[PDB]
C-alpha cells in the first residue's frame, strides 16, 4: 500500500533511529526526538544546497544523511560500520527511490 | 479534508469543551475560548520540552493534554473521571493517529 | 529559528525593527540598543494600559504591535500606517498561534 510506512520498516530492519524528510522541513516519519531533528534540518537545508548531490550520501556519526530522491532525504542516528550503512542506502534506494519520488515529487 | 470534522465529532460525542493543535501552536478546531485555550500553553510548552510521548496524556485539572502524534495535540477542558477520559484518548488515537499523522506532519520550515 | 522568520517577514518591508517580550528582553532586532532603552519605558507603561492583543499603537517614527499576550514587534518607519497595519496583519496570520506557544506568559 503506501510507502512511507515501507520504507520505515526497511530502515528499522537495521537501524533504531532514523527520519524520513523532504527538503523543506517536513517529517515524514521519525523515530528521532523532536529536541534533536530541531537542532538538525538547520545543518541539513545548508549542506543541501550543494553539499549532497541526489543520490549520495553525507556523514558525522552518528549523524548520516541520504538524499535518496531529489527531495527526500533519510536521516540515521546510527554507530554502524561505513559499509552497512552505504549497503542499507544502497538497497533502500533500488527498492523505494522510484515510489518515493513519485510520491513526493518537489 | 474531514479528518479534523471527524475527529470534533468524535470528541464532542462526550466532551464539549476541546481543541485539536499542532504541536507548533496552531489551532485547528477548539470549542474551547481561544484566549482560555492560549493560557494552557506554558503547560503544553513545558510537556513538549520534556518531549512527553506519542500516546501519553496529562492530567491537570480541569485541563487535560493528549499526545495523538508527533505534531498533533488534543486539549480537553474537563471533570470526566480519568479512566473514562484515557479511554478515550485511546479510542480517538486507534481510529485517527495514522491519518492525522499523514495529514499533519511535522514541518521544521 | 520562529524568531528568525519573523525577522524575514518583516525584513521584506522595514529594515529597523525589533522583537521583545514584554519585560523588555530583546529576541532580534535591528534597532541600535540606544534607542531600545530609552524605548522600553514607553512600552511597559502603554503595556500597563493592557493596549490590547492585536492592537498597535502609532508614534512616528515609532510602531508597537502586540502581536501576543507576551511578544511586541517594534518598527521605526516612515511608511504609511495601512502599508504597516497590512504587513502587521499578515504577520499575525503567519505568526501568532506559533509565538504564543514559543513564548508563553508565564502564570
Ligand atoms: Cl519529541
Amino acid at each position: 500500500g503506501p510507502i512511507i510506512e515501507n520504507c520505515a520498516a526497511f530502515i528499522e530492519k537495521t537501524m533504531s533511529k532514523y527520519a524520513i524528510t523532504l527538503s523543506d522541513g517536513t517529517i515524514l516519519k521519525s523515530t528521532i526526538k523532536n529536541e534533536t531533528l530541531k537542532k538538525t534540518f538547520p545543518i541539513l537545508k545548508n549542506l543541501l544546497k550543494d553539499q549532497i548531490p541526489t543520490g549520495s550520501s553525507f556523514f558525522k556519526l552518528p549523524v548520516v544523511f541520504f538524499r535518496v530522491t531529489d527531495n527526500v532525504i533519510v536521516i540515521l542516528l546510527t554507530n554502524e560500520k561505513e559499509n552497512i550503512i552505504l549497503s542499507m542506502f544502497e538497497l533502500f534506494s533500488t527498492q523505494f527511490a522510484e515510489k518515493l519520488a513519485l510520491e513526493y515529487p518537489r
